């Protein structure tokens, strides 16, 4: 009743991805893709200024796990968003308690986005564009709401995706699962993608998958 909208978005979403890949681990690829994808937009603006990555001289995918907090982190220093794209998102969204150019917007990102609550509960986007603030944006696929980060410009530039997961999708938290899933979906990427694994008397770095 209150979110009848978004709930026929969402199960339309989830019926057609599910269709068409068969695979719920098509969520991790999209993050891959869509980071690659910033990055190659960021990569691109400075072929024509000298000093377009003053904020992040770094071009890099780093992913990092948190079983203890049950998130997936997948963070790029790609061209990031100003907060005037995180207010549309993907249109289909409504902002939180009040209740085609959105079209146009599931066609690029829909698939990113939907994919994601096959595997998790929510959805928070903190990103940090050249001419802009650093913010953070959360969603349910029903409502979001867009935020001001407290911590300032931490990022430098770009964007971190973090999923809270389901408890049936814990175990793409594990090490050697998460690296083995990046490594299949990483050898068309021309950017390099670590993932935060430890390495043994045990300290963490970041490993680079490709
Ligand atoms: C799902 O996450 C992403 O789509 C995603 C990502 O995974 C890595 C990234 O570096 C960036 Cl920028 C995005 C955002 C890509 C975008 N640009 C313009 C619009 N939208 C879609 C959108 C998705 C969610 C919130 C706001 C905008």
């Amino acid at each position: 009743e209150k979110f009848a909208f978004q709930a026929e978005v969402n199960r339309m979403m989830k019926l057609i991805i599910n269709s068409l890949y068969k695979n719920k681990e098509i969520f991790l690829r999209e993050l891959i893709s869509n980071a690659s994808d910033a990055l190659d937009k960021i990569r691109l603006i400075s072929l024509t200024d000298e000093n377009a990555l003053a904020g992040n001289e770094e071009l890099t995918v780093k992913i990092k796990c948190d079983k203890e907090k049950n998130l997936l982190h997948v963070t790029d220093t790609g061209v990031g968003m100003t907060r005037e794209e995180l207010v549309k998102n993907l249109g289909t969204i409504a902002k939180s308690g009040t209740s085609q150019s959105t079209s146009e917007l599931i066609g690029q990102f829909g698939v990113g986005f939907y994919s994601a609550f096959l595997v998790a509960d929510k959805v928070i986007v903190t990103s940090k564009h050249n001419n802009d603030t650093q913010h953070i944006w959360e969603s349910d696929s029903n409502e979001f709401s867009v935020i001001a980060d407290p911590r300032g410009n931490t990022l430098g530039r770009g964007t971190t995706i973090t999923l809270v997961l389901k408890e049936e999708a814990s175990d793409y938290l594990e090490l050697d699962t998460i690296k083995n899933l990046v490594k299949k979906y990483s050898q068309f990427i021309n950017f390099p993608i670590y993932v935060w694994s430890s390495k043994t008397k045990t300290v963490w770095d970041w490993e680079l998958m490709n």
